[PDB]
């Protein structure tokens, strides 16, 4: 009930298979004054390694289908088929503690401008009059109101987030928008 | 040193363990013309597989205690013993990017209602006049105020968050508000 | 058949391969116990340890792929996560859900008054009481000018000293009196 292996003392033994002249794979101690335990292919070139505080396999590692990789990035059917890391990204407002300036310029009641980041679902701060800012959170395309320095702002978000029209305003003429960063 | 195992090029060599006459498992070359090395349970169906580009179990597979399943969820304490889905749902703000009305009618000062959502910790949006929404976000029950479109509303978020009331208004009574999705 | 390394034993018999150092158990492979199915490769040197189970596969230590971990607590750590454990880029990262708010000043602040606040308020969810106790609400970026319409009339403010600072530039009958943060 035992197939015994016996080596003289911190000697390495390890079985090996060649097929041709081909090392091919090997499973024990690999080498002498070294107890680490292998499982590996020569031919893949891939292993698992039983060493003294951890287990180890030097590629990426696969349950079922689902993957751990080598940077620590997980993928499977729970993240929709996605990798962790961007599953996280789209669902989960990041804490960038930043923000990027959007525009700059002077709209004026009638005047849309045009952005190259989706404003909706965003926070905004815009500069109206008294250099100060005036902070909103978006909803999608539609029309919304802010009592902004100097009197208010009624503006639009349009153009699936990309335009920026002020509607109507009471001397408070916007001349710069931030976004948080996502 | 070497247990050597010697094939014919491209041929199976593994090592099978028989209990009586059941197949019980196996570690080696599985196949002929293939080179993945297996370590393999007949009787659980259990297998961990060398492959070219990776290694992989074909179960869940458990670290300590904590699980890695097939479909890429982890499970252990750090998580408070959750399923990473859930610690993660649980913990951080959702970037739904959608949203929902929670009430629709007519909110006159003084007039309370019962909303569909708990109003708590939420971002939500105010339609009083002029047919704009105007941002606010909400702590726990209690008073906030806002300078709304068409003057101002004093409101009251109570009954745990189910209840919206108009405390006072100037020139702008509620009459639908939103919340952003979870 | 004859070129398969057949090990037979009895039925529900352990059936392994040990390799000895020595007199020192080293290492092995196989079917260790009676009367169970369980395959294991084992360090007793190392005390490190796979098992192939009836429903999963086990290590009974923490988890290296190349050079990521994941640790026996679910952690893990690599250099997607920028080499932070993951509950750290996690908490680093992404705004927490908390629903719960803390005061980080308390007192009256008229116009050209400043105070210091107990927490970094850049890129906080904050609340403002002035006139008519009520809550004011404003989300900030950096240190800047801000401006708020808040009960009363309104409120020009600055925050300043990297968040630690709360001046009441001008106000028009809506004096701060306190303000709460969303609890990071």
């Amino acid at each position: 009930h035992v197939l015994q292996l016996e080596s003289a003392s911190d000697k390495a033994h390890y079985i090996l298979s060649k097929d041709g002249n081909r090392n091919n794979w090997y499973i024990g101690r690999g080498s002498d004054n070294n107890n680490d335990c292998t499982f590996h292919s020569y031919v893949h070139g891939t292993t698992l390694t039983l060493k003294q505080d951890y287990a180890v396999v030097n590629k990426h590692f696969h349950v079922g289908q689902a993957v751990v990789a080598t940077d620590g990035n997980i993928q499977g059917t729970k993240w929709g088929g996605k990798w962790l890391d961007a599953y996280l990204r789209d669902s989960f407002v990041a804490k960038s503690k930043a923000w990027t300036q959007v525009w700059s310029g002077s709209a004026g009641g009638g005047v849309s401008v045009t952005v190259s980041q989706d404003l909706r679902f965003r926070n905004i701060w815009i500069k109206c009059a008294n250099n100060s800012w005036n902070f909103f959170r978006t909803g999608p395309d539609g029309i919304y109101f802010i009592a902004s320095d100097g009197g208010w702002l009624r503006f639009q978000i349009h153009s699936n987030g990309l335009g920026f029209k002020n509607i109507a305003d009471s001397r408070s003429v916007p001349n710069a928008i931030m976004v948080e960063n996502e």
